[PDB]
């Protein structure tokens, strides 16, 4: 018992040191106010009205001419700021290099006009795919904006947008350091008709740097031009910390990174020495599976932070020439992947803390309750999600062309979780379909929220009463 | 046991093939992005401001003169697009033929002015009914806009609107291919006063075609003119796929339609051979009743898809002359009916999957729980809906003239489901009636959400504890 | 048993006839679309912008000069409509007579300036009470707008507003039939400064009549001028049916009124013959108490419908002279009281239906469950409302000066019911107080929604398990 | 038993007198309509558009030039009102003295530009701290607006803002009694560039007095200028009652204050005489701990109301000279502290009422239920908050740079309480991260709302069934 308590004590203090080091590392991932660095950029570029007589945003673009009014107007008035040269956005954020506008095109004849309509309609342009993509030169043909450049040649990568996944290739134009040259270039693209019926996407990419808080911010504005016509705007404001060793707390964060990877080396050694004793008996446990998940996610985090996130070859390459476009699209991608991995790792490391709070009879009753009802809650989770996805496919077939919240199948699932909580927009459901809007909503509230929601609760009630009346009979019958 | 498992296995693989074929069919009913084809049309016609100095939408029309500003303004600037002839909306969507504006009128003297007020008020115009409807010529009397045309003669059908159900007859005017002729026609209707005090509805109907994604879109804009005065706008943007065999996946969808109707022939043969053995004993089951519901809904789906939805006689009739109005009002109606039928059929086919997940002792406990509490949940559902409709009739008598959410009795029911979830607009309830708004809301939250909502939960708790303690005593007493 | 079933059968068919007659009566109280008669009047007078260069509504008035812009602007453009004389609003609704603007004033010196500030501040005007009210003539003193008229002399009655209850007396001005005379009168009130620092309320009253649907609509617009400065607007659009016998369905409604008061005579005779047998034993029942409540509310409904609602002496008095103000302020008051009484009566008549659904063993189990848990749910309702009003008084002391939803104590109670459901505006709570906003919200969610909400549920679970295990032991032990 | 009931009776009537006196005291803390005194000031200064061609508020300031448009525009049009001298805001609220604008600055060179960027970027200005704060004179150097004044010399105190805690020192400028002198001063600050890149905060402070209701109102407008660039506006409208003895009800409130502090003297004597008998046995009770909490909070309330809130030395000092700035920043601070203390004291005094409702067998069952489940609910509250803060740290790492509701860690906690209720903005979560937005939301709804929320409920169900079946066996076995 003293050796069991000694081993529990040393693994507890090991885990507590590990949890302290990890919570220090994610204290330095989040600087104190980066939200007020992304929302000023967002409200400068997305929320300002496009022209002085227009009320459209970037968020509410609806046409191609609104996109030209944005590119000639709010984009140029946001990027270029007159000095008290080169532009400091909000007189703080240095615009790095030049921005870049890039277009993706589909071919004429990339779809098939039906045989009874080949007299009336001459041309058709398919939805964006890589097979449908246009490689031909067009327009005046005398620049990089008019000639196709491959994905390998403009150092790009695939972007996952709202209606398609867009290749990193296309028809790009790097802009200029000053507003007047850039306005001349945008007017020369609009005059020669650069965006037409074959256009399926337009990317606007630039990067700023804040010397005060030492953060880059990689901006990507995407406008998707569907085959149906119109405009779907999308944006991405992504901060990067690419220059690490500036302040003392950054050196302490580097020290905690080293101490963290020593902890992860220790846990990988420990779980390998535990799994070698017994093979499939190791996975007949929840905590060994959770330790496997933690060390896999942590090795993936160390791998991203070595081979991807800390490869600032493009930054030193940009610091040679300030008149080019800085390719920060890969650093931002792997910073997003690293933040997702690290957040999920911190989550499961806090879930691991439940090995060490069976310190009491009450906590042991709670733990025994949920471990004994896990199987029956999983069975009813299967049954619940069968009825839940039946309703989601019903709602997708009924409202999928009319309602924003039901437009894709996963959005139907997430909308139903919101309906179960109470986040409804029933006005648009009830005006999309006036008979099955009502019937869908009322039968989903009755059969899910009144009845099947209470069945998880019934499983937990019965298991808690069983565990209490069993561990009380065990406590009494030993005392008799 | 081996033959029972063999029959269960063959009906399981039959059902799984059927579910795969049906989920393929409703993968091809929903194209990937039709929502972005209806919302661009909606934001072009509903959400654009009516005039350049006006802020009213079509959604926020409040008067007859706002309707004339819409018909002279946002409607003409949305329909007619200058080519790089005939108009391509968003340079993608071909306007098919001409649009059509149609009016429904009631008679002077169609109601009775009370005897003490026949001196002051000369004329009264009743709420729209078919008996009150005006058949007389009026105005200049020299067109189709000024002379009544029956429902049989303009090929129309009854429309179910917000305050009435409107006959397909009336005073119609087909518009023109170009903007200037159509503006002349609308100005000639406004000059001669076409809409006056007898007007009860105005329909605007047109159809576009997108060659890129191969979808028609049947637009119907309704403005209802109540007897109280004012305007109630209503719209309907409905996509159709009327040209089937264009792509290869469409041929695969046709093959899956044939394989589906062979499955439905198989299930109708099976359920007839099962019902012939025993009459009313067949309906003493849930799964035989569900199989009856599935084959009835599926036969109705096949009947709509043969005798109604796949009758594109008006499309080939329209392709002869591009200067007429294409009657797509029936195809859109039966496409809505087919989508409702098919969505409900897919829902119950997924519910049928619960015959085949009694594969475990836990799943059998869950199934036995809900099948044994079904009767007592139905009894308390009767009692709950009696108190629920008592509150709904209370709230209709109190707020039915003041609040949008309580304006009709079914909307009172749906508003109370939203209050139970937590979708409240209590500001308008509390300013409609400051005493019974409060009392209604607080007693509805106390008696429904705190007390009667927990009674379903009590039934499910007690039935689950009973089923577990019974199937555990059955498992133990057989082992003793 | 046959005589018991015979008496139950005759009282059941008596109650069913009574419920049919009552549901017919409240089918004719609610005409089919009165909501679209109040919202057109509301959107004409409340929601139109006050001036063509102004964006304020009547709903968003914030100053006295905005009130003059409304009275010179949106009010006159809403009331007076040029004919194709006298004004038909939306060319349907006849403006009856002239409108009337009325002011309530407080005295100079109606409060006490503190002794250290009687040098700087000369005058102070107390919050509106009847003791503080000004009776003096003022201004040019040569009209009814400048001379006090008592409540008995302008036939008015007390109005219960947002911050005070306002007497029906004051300084009134009846306006005119045409727009130009009324604009001259409003400009003459603004020139001579009619609203100043003593003003505490301004009422605007008018009535319209719709000949098409046979409804009056009594409009009262109130602007309250607090002692703090500013404007609190308030409105009331109230439809009346003052001319009864016009259509055939109205005669059938009168016949159902007579049959209803015969039913209420029958039930009063029955409950008096039942209460005379046994005194306080009669009130030891729920259904006898509910019958007492129904016949009291029904006698109050008949009394309002005879002595108040059907006294259309002011209507025939108005029909003599169309150039005066029609006093419909009492008819609207008693129509609101009659609608409240009748809605509550219909509610309890539907609750009475539970005497007659103990037709089954399951329904008897549900009824026995709730009748046996009524006492313990009432005890925990006492305990719950003690903690609930403790939180409401906490939230009133903390947010009562900052948040709209916590401004009065009853609004704190209703806001907490909304928080329990999930209708939160946490942004304004969290910016009103950044420490106790959080602590109030999180401890109210934890202690009410997680814990004390589940205690009602515990009472109902235990009582249902007790009633089922008791009525099953009664069913088994009789069979053994 | 008679002496036990006698002691319970005398402590009950003592507590009831105490509760009446305390509820009278917090009836006079809240005047009837102070909310309509703060919202008129708020809608005058925050919600009016900044210029006649601008639509920005004070609430929606986004730049430094919008702040100059506010200070030259809406602030001057709100403060200065032309008389029928000195300004009465809404012709009721006397502007006391002059306002004051004050700036906080950071030094050039207060951060470290990284070594590879010291060529491009010359200067950097750190986030506001006291060590980074600028003390140097700047600009024209010939006023108080251009020369640093310490916190001890301008009588200020530290302000806790949104992104920092701001010292009470800085660069202040007292404004003027009239609009033209103040406009000259603000134009002279804008001309000489008073706000530049070193500015981190700008305070605008003024005080009004309403003679009608006898309330001061201390306004503090804060604009925070982050290092990222932009503007974060913040406000504080705080009413004070600094002149006590004006009306008779104020004398009754003073009498109730004296009677309250006599009650608190009585309870401190009683709890000291009870704690002296037994030391740590005293704290083995809930009601003795609650009495300790009440008398500690009440002594803190009396201490604030004597040594801080009732020290109106600055008011009589201001009444000598009406041309200076009245320092009401300390009185408002301690009035906020006193309102927090008094509201929490009233809350726990109402919670103390549960000593005296064990008057019944049912109330004793409810009390015994919650006192016996307190320990197991505390254990599961520990386990629940471990999983809850694991999710909050996940959501802070994922959405903390993108979403308003997740910007700080405590706001992540409060957002998750809102998600559990049903106050979601899922659109911004789902567009911040399209993979972990969904996964976070759905796994938080499944694991918290479906499963772990029902575990508190299971504890309460089992404890209530145990207490009922135990106190029924105690009632029966004594009767056998
Ligand atoms: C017992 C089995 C149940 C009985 C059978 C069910 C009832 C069958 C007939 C119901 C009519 O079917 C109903 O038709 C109306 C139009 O008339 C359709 O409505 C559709 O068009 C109307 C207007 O035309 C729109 O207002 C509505 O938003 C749209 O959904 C509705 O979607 C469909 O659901
Ligand atoms: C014990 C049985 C309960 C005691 C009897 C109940 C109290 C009877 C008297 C209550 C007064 O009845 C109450 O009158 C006010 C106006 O004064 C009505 O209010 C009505 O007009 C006022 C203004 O005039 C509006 O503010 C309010 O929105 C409207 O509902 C309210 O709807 C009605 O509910
Ligand atoms: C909870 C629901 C309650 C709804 C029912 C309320 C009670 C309504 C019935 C009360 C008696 O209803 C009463 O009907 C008589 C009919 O002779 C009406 O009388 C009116 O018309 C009759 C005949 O047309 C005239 O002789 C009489 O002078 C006139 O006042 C009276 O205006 C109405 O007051
Ligand atoms: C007196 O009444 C007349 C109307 O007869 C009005 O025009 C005039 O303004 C009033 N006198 C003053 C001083 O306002
Ligand atoms: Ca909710």
């Amino acid at each position: 018992r003293e050796k069991y308590l000694k081993s529990v004590l040393r693994e507890l203090v090991t885990y507590l040191l590990f949890l302290i080091v990890l919570c220090i590392l994610t204290y330095g991932m989040m600087s104190s106010n980066v939200y007020y660095y992304t929302r000023m950029m967002s409200q400068l570029f997305l929320d300002t009205p496009v022209s002085k007589t227009e009320k459209t945003n970037f968020k509410t673009l609806s046409s191609m001419e609104d996109f030209w009014k944005f590119t000639e107007g709010s984009l140029l008035d946001g990027l270029y700021w007159k000095m008290q040269n080169r532009s400091f956005i909000f007189y703080e954020n240095l615009l790095l290099g030049v921005p870049r506008i890039r277009q993706l095109r589909v071919r004429n004849g990339s779809c098939s006009i039906p045989q009874d309509l080949r007299d009336e309609i001459k041309e058709c342009y398919d939805v964006y795919s890589v097979s449908s993509e246009d490689r031909a030169p067009f327009g005046p043909r005398n620049g990089t904006a008019w000639i196709y450049t491959s994905e390998k040649d403009l150092n790009g990568s695939s972007h996952w947008g709202i209606i398609a996944t867009y290749s990193g290739a296309g028809y790009y134009l790097d802009l200029s350091r000053t507003r007047e040259e850039t306005a001349a270039q945008v007017a020369s693209l609009k005059k020669n008709v650069w965006l037409d019926r074959g256009t399926r996407a337009t990317f606007i990419d630039f990067s700023v740097y804040n010397a005060n808080i030492n953060l880059f911010c990689v901006v990507r504005l995407l406008v998707e031009f569907p085959a149906t016509g119109g405009v779907i705007p999308s944006w991405q404001f992504q901060p990067l910390k690419l220059i690490r060793y500036v302040t003392t707390f950054d050196f302490f964060l580097a020290a905690c990174e080293i101490i963290f990877c020593f902890f992860i080396f220790y846990y990988v050694v420990e779980e390998i020495l535990e799994i070698r004793i017994h093979k499939l008996h190791y996975f007949r446990s929840f905590w060994n599976c959770l330790d496997v998940v933690i060390v896999v996610l942590s090795v993936v985090a160390i791998g991203i932070n070595i081979y991807r996130t800390s490869n600032v070859e493009v930054l030193l390459q940009f610091l040679e020439d300030q008149n080019t476009f800085p390719n920060f699209e890969h650093l931002a991608y792997w910073q997003i992947q690293f933040n997702n991995i690290a957040a999920v790792t911190v989550f499961f490391v806090w879930i691991k803390l439940f090995k060490f709070i069976n310190f009491n009879r009450t906590m042991s009753q709670l733990s025994t309750t949920m471990s004994r009802c896990a199987k029956d809650l999983f069975g009813f989770a299967i049954m619940f999600f069968i009825i839940f996805l039946a309703y989601a496919q019903l709602a997708y077939l009924v409202f999928g062309t009319q309602v924003d919240d039901f437009s894709t199948f996963q959005e139907c699932i997430f909308t139903q979780f919101r309906i179960i909580l109470g986040d409804i927009n029933f006005a648009e459901i009830e005006e999309a379909n006036r008979v099955l809007g009502p019937i869908y909503f009322t039968t989903f509230v009755f059969f899910m929220f009144f009845i099947l929601l209470n069945m998880f609760l019934a499983i937990i009630n019965d298991t808690y009463s069983e565990v209490k009346s069993d561990l009380a009979q065990q406590k009494a019958e030993m005392e008799l």
